[PDB]
This record gives structure tokens, C-alpha cells and sequence, in this order.
């Protein structure tokens, strides 16, 4: 048994594939639960954690890291996968440890960060930590969170929230958005969140909804842009990215729209 992200396709990612652009030399630090290294599927170039009680990067007992990592290989094949685990195996961290994540990544000269985590405040620490890795040249991509509508406010949670951050929404396979997903001004692009079938922890495979799994699309998407475009800055990736998208509704919904890493690699 094995299945691929429907994602994939939606995002245009299968003509960059035949081109031979699959996203190869880019570093991609995936932040979240572990990944699990002994699937066949996942091959992780190294990592770290910092989860205190759960002392192995490369063990998931909570399987969203595992499933995170799945669709960043999925959309870029080629890509070198560090796994920064930062939450324990109920899903949860705090705040430091997602800090220290970060500056694991900027360390280690780490090209994408994909943060498919969030909350409902931020902090001080919390936006230097992801202006410093903007101002190191990294490429910040995050889910823009699961919290539906609350009126005309923002619901938009953190880092994602932060300008320096990409936030990313969730549209399933029509291009319609998932009624979970985070609206306000904040809000960049779109990618497919809903259902997303990705690998699992001990050679499994199957389906989960989220801007989670939105995120990571994103960040397959600018690691196959800088395969093709070496010599492009982060900054040069995010504009890229944003100015190519499939426009859908308001902005306050879908932000610029749905991606198109076709588009955006020129």
C-alpha cells in the first residue's frame, strides 16, 4: 500500500518533476513532532530535538511530523529532510523549545523552515526568533491555523500571524476553502489541506486535514524553486510564490490565492 498527496498535482509541482527540477542541495528543517526515518518512503538527512523527556528526533509518537514530511517529499523528492522535533507525543510544546528549533535551523544554514504548529498568542522571543531566520536568508513557511471565522477579526495564529512568516491557508481538492481555516489580513497563500493522504509512522499511510498539511506544500513548492533558481534569495522565493498565485476569492479568505509552482519558477 502507498498513496500521494492529490496536492501535488493541484499545485502544478509535476511539471517542474519532468523539467528535472525536484528540489536537490535544498535543506529543509520540517518543525514539528519528529519523523519517523525508518519508513521506506522518508529518508531524513539528520536533526534534533528538544523535547526534554523525548531525547530522539527520528522517533514520532505522535505521527504528524511523520505525516508533515511525507507531502514536503512528495511535492520536492530531491530535498534534504532534517527533522527538529519541538512537540512531544500529545502534540504539544512550549514556546522555548520552538526557539530553539528555529535556531537549530539557522545554525545549520537550513534554506526552508516549515512550521506546522501554532497557537493563539505570541511572543517577544517568539517574532525575533523568526525575523532573525528571515534576516539569515531562510524561507519561513507556517499553517495559518484551524480556527474558522470569528466575525471581521483575525484568526490567524502564531508565528503564522508574524509578516515575516507565510501563512498558509487550506482549500481542498476544488479550490474551495476548508471551513476550518484561519481568515484575516495575515493571510498569504493557499494550498490543499484537506484529506491530504501522506505517509505515517511503522510503513503506514494515510489521510489528515489541516492548514498542517497545507504548509508543507508551501515548502515543498520553495524547495523546488531554488533547485531551479539557486542564486535566488528567500525574499526573491516569497514574492515569487505570493505574485504567480491562482486568484480565488477575497483576501481576507484565500489571501493572494492558491499556488502555482509552475508559475512562480518562470
Amino acid at each position: 500500500a502507498k498513496c500521494v498527496s492529490y496536492g501535488v498535482s493541484q499545485i502544478k509541482a509535476p511539471a517542474l518533476h519532468s523539467q528535472g527540477y525536484t528540489g536537490s542541495n535544498v535543506k529543509v528543517a520540517v518543525i514539528d513532532s519528529g519523523i519517523d526515518s525508518s519508513h521506506p518512503d522518508l529518508n531524513v538527512a539528520g536533526g534534533a530535538s528538544f523535547v526534554p523527556s523525548e531525547t530522539n528526533p527520528f522517533q514520532d509518537n505522535n505521527s504528524h511530523g511523520t505525516h508533515v514530511a511525507g507531502t514536503v517529499l512528495a511535492v520536492a523528492p530531491s530535498a534534504s529532510l532534517y527533522a527538529v522535533k519541538v512537540l512531544g507525543a500529545d502534540g504539544s510544546g512550549q514556546y522555548s523549545w520552538i526557539i530553539n528549533g528555529i535556531e537549530w535551523a539557522i545554525a545549520n544554514n537550513m534554506d526552508v523552515i516549515n512550521m506546522s504548529l501554532g497557537g493563539p498568542s505570541g511572543s517577544a522571543a517568539l517574532k525575533a526568533a523568526v525575523d532573525k531566520a528571515v534576516a539569515s536568508g531562510v524561507v519561513v513557511v507556517a499553517a495559518a491555523g484551524n480556527e474558522g471565522t470569528s466575525g471581521s477579526s483575525s484568526t490567524v495564529g502564531y508565528p503564522g500571524k508574524y509578516p515575516s512568516v507565510i501563512a498558509v491557508g487550506a482549500v481542498d481538492s476544488s479550490n474551495q476553502r476548508a471551513s476550518f481555516s484561519s481568515v484575516g489580513p495575515e493571510l498569504d497563500v493557499m494550498a490543499p489541506g484537506v484529506s491530504i493522504c501522506s505517509t505515517l509512522p511503522g510503513n503506514k499511510y494515510g489521510a489528515k486535514s489541516g492548514t498542517s498539511m497545507a504548509s508543507p506544500h508551501v515548502a515543498g513548492a520553495a524547495a523546488l524553486i531554488l533547485s531551479k533558481h539557486p542564486n535566488w534569495t528567500n525574499t526573491q522565493v516569497r514574492s515569487s510564490l505570493e505574485n504567480t498565485t491562482t486568484k480565488l476569492g477575497d483576501s481576507f479568505y484565500y489571501g493572494k490565492g492558491l499556488i502555482n509552482v509552475e508559475a512562480a519558477a518562470q
